[PDB]
């Protein structure tokens, strides 16, 4: 009778995700982890806490140490896809890269063989070409999967321009497209209070600020738990993402996504992932919205295009020599 | 405008119960731990999520390596304290509880000296112990000081019920009361589904199971985890202990209470803390119910009584030795 | 996509109903009346506050003067019907009974011939009749048919304590059987605050003065009305039976149900249906507890159970003068 | 303690206000109402669902045919003002104007004798002009009273783009000042799906469509429901005024508010109430914003000017002749 949601990662970032679908009552939600006893103690815990919150939900975590466990995903309407490292002692993020993206092609894999008829949504960074790897390993039909990004940029866009402003986190709207750091994109004519635009209550200066602190946002939390990186705000901004599948509310979100067709003459890529506002549905994408660029975002643009298309012909190389 | 909750420590259970009262719009939330960066980190990555999940509340975190950053509590409703440590199989439970009494002595000299208008929600194990700590320490009128106990043994004891009977967490009952382990006291007549007594729905054996599961349910998340224990559940156990104070809800959940005068006659202990039914409300423990005892459960009540007696003088004499 | 639920009704209770559901996000709600614009008109008040809410869910309202409309319920998953008419004195009850037997005669036809498949949750008062009536019109599994009774009392009932003894209305449990006013059946004894019986609490004179004014409820707020009848507790009373269906919550709480086979030598009615404590899941009812009477309990059942048996041969004989 | 809201009038709209409030758990609810039973009757409605949706606050409702019931008001950090006169045929609109007024008079008076330290959020339509008489009657600063407006029209108009574009309710942004009808003022290019503006998504005659019907939106309940006006998505657009308030959210709303001081010089208005955008707090009005106008929107505000200067004008002739 409820939707059923498979969390890949019981790490920080996956059981948040976990415990935000279940205050939200988003459906039932496995959780699957490589690590003896960490999925099944995340879902226990979370579960646990049922009594208070008010959630009636079926969760469980399993131990994916032997792959055969994957088969408790059959039935999902979403897998959100958490695994993956981050930097190790003398790791490059090139060197990274290339070790998620094996990763990717394991979980696709297991996807392909025991849930291929589930929604997508990636996490592991960098999402769109985790994305893109996702789908070459599960051969899933690229609308139906999406990569987090700009739902975590624009929640830390919008909650520096609330603070700056004084105003309710609920009234701020910032507009982000492209990737995090250098390669993502601000439309910050398209960024207002109300829609009041942001130009209207705040100098250039100011602004550049917040952008500048948004690009490097995760970064900023990075320095402060000095071991770990940010896990609460991306739980809610994977959830929100989710659920629009799940209940299709249509929520449009900047987000990785397939962009093919006619959608390739306005964003400059073809059969490749990259985060422009969908509209998110039961089927996945249900829609890619065509931004009009000025000069300044046109040229932005190009360079987070270049960033993809050289990542993702890392991707296409990896997988042409590891069958 | 809004109430104020300040949060001592930053790990997983103090930043989930920030996390948890954000979500349920308790107040503005300060958190507070003596590691560099890390109560920052912690507020910035639950108010990022803001915007996402709608709480417009002023969430801020600050290191107390130097003590004077304290001040940051003042005129803070509710202070949880989740500070102190767990040393696992290197030092005994005796090592651990001298090393926590000690930290709650200094914690509530702090609290005594910033923020000595607050109620007190004490969650360091044992909370009992922690708790006269506290009072100790902090010179705190005994009422508004409570311990988590019952809170999160109950909200155990309810799934567990409720998995077995396949019926709802909402309409399930279970009362403990004393403390964690072999101290705990449940009484299997109160407990009920819908105010049917659980004894004419489950085989006496089925009900010790779930009896004893309770009473070693962190221990069972413990070995799950392997390098932590729980904290999801711990979360919203204490958030609705906290939430019930700052809007005065007036929950009756059991807790550890300050126990004198006439309670004194039913409990069987004067002038300690143990985990009793409270009303609590916005000045702290409104009333203790005096509970009738069968013999079974008083058997079990003296013991849990001598082992809060037990540690309550050890927490007397560091207090005599350490001025 | 998501779940569906029609509302026969577009009065007080049913647009209360509508409102309930929409804000707990239960389901598209499509509602319907007989009279012109009334349900539309409903309907799209209740759509335009999704922004404010936050529902994104399809809400319609459709007149049935032609009945063909009806053929919009296909899909739903439940329907709750709370079309009726009239008052208690001045024309009798009995003549109103077999009117809204007649309604429910008509009702029922309707859903057979246009969404056979929904689960039934009827609200038309004395809903055990009622219940009765459109299985009988409907040929609808009695399993899948439910009458709102306990629901309402029960929480008319922990109002009353809660306010009399200072706690939670959270904490307060009140059990009830049967139907309302004299058909009321409490269990004292099963009634709770947090487990602690409320003998232990109040004084006998005291119950008894809350259990006379829940048995007259719905009256104190005809008093006070003057021209209508209770609506927002009795439209939360029915949406958590509607959402323990929807959501398969298997919420445990007193309904009208069908009464057959085993139960019959508990409850003394046989193929009637009448309030019992009942799990609630997607497929109906999928348990009914059978209670162990004491002497006084059993004596206070068998009057309301002579008041059920009068009634529903009353509608036989109206459903065989009118094959 | 808690926070306190008394909502003055107990008909539909004032009920759904107060029922809104409890769901939302804003605080404590005292309703008032001069005809006798009506606000007792709607309080204890709404009371009597608590156990089931889980809010603890105290709901109490009052007759005001005795004034001295007004004293129940006292500690109100909200009050909502929602009596008003029903239009009876034959009664011209400017006829309406003057009963209501001498209403806000009355209704000023008791505030001014009873709470004076309240904000006021005026309801009664239309709420520019009544927001005026309040402040008029009650001689409280006038930042701290405003008027429900562009909250409902801009509820309305989210809806209707909502649909037409098929995307989430919570995505779409709609600029609405002034007043309804014909002194509504949209701007349209203020008006946006995620930042992306309706002009790129939908052609002039589409739009000016949709704000054709948002102009006539109450009117359009009118003719559905026949017998009375909207009543659900006002409660829900006077409940997020009446919480940012209350729990100082500072959103930013179009609402009635007074107009002085350089603000003037931008809304061609002085010393009157006219829909404006505003940053909601504890104090009331925080910041009003000051828009920049094309022709179009210019021409239409000079409209809107001249009804409120009007409608004000009336209001104090009222009072230059009954004190």
């Amino acid at each position: 009778a409820r939707s059923k949601i498979s969390v890949i990662g019981a790490g920080a970032v996956g059981a948040t995700v976990a415990q935000t679908l279940a205050i939200r009552q988003t459906g039932d939600i496995y959780i699957f982890d490589i690590v003896d006893g960490l999925a099944e103690g995340k879902a226990l815990d979370i579960l646990e806490g049922a009594p208070h919150w008010g959630y009636d939900l079926d969760i469980k975590g399993f131990c994916t140490a032997d792959e055969s466990k994957y088969a408790e995903m059959k039935g999902s309407d979403v897998i959100v896809v958490t695994a993956g490292l981050a930097r190790k002692p003398g790791m490059s993020r090139d060197d990274l890269l290339l070790k998620n993206i094996g990763i990717m092609k394991s979980v696709g894999e297991a996807i392909k063989k025991y849930s291929p008829e589930s929604k997508i949504v990636v996490v592991t960074n960098p999402a769109d070409i985790m994305a893109y790897a996702i789908y070459k390993a599960s051969g899933i039909s690229p609308e139906r999967i999406i990569g987090l990004g700009g739902s975590l940029d624009s929640t830390r866009f919008r909650t520096f321009l609330a603070q700056e402003l004084n105003v309710s986190f609920e009234d701020v709207n910032a507009f982000v497209i492209g990737g995090h750091g250098d390669d993502m994109v601000p439309f910050i004519r398209y960024s207002n209070v109300s829609g009041i635009p942001i130009e209207d209550l705040l100098p250039r200066e100011k602004i550049d600020e917040i952008v500048k602190r948004t690009r490097f946002g995760g970064g900023e939390i990075v320095n402060l738990y000095k071991t770990g990186s940010a896990f609460y705000a991306p739980g809610i901004s994977i959830a929100v993402m989710v659920e629009s599948i799940v209940n299709d509310r249509k929520r449009v979100i900047p987000c990785a996504a397939y962009i093919t067709g006619e959608h390739s003459k306005t964003y400059l890529v073809n059969n490749l992932f990259i985060g422009v506002p969908i509209k998110i549905g039961k089927n996945g994408v249900e829609k890619i919205y065509d931004l009009k660029f000025n000069e300044d975002e046109l040229e932005a643009w190009k360079k987070s295009v270049e960033s993809v298309k050289k990542n993702s012909a890392i991707a296409d190389d990896y997988f042409a020599k590891n069958q």
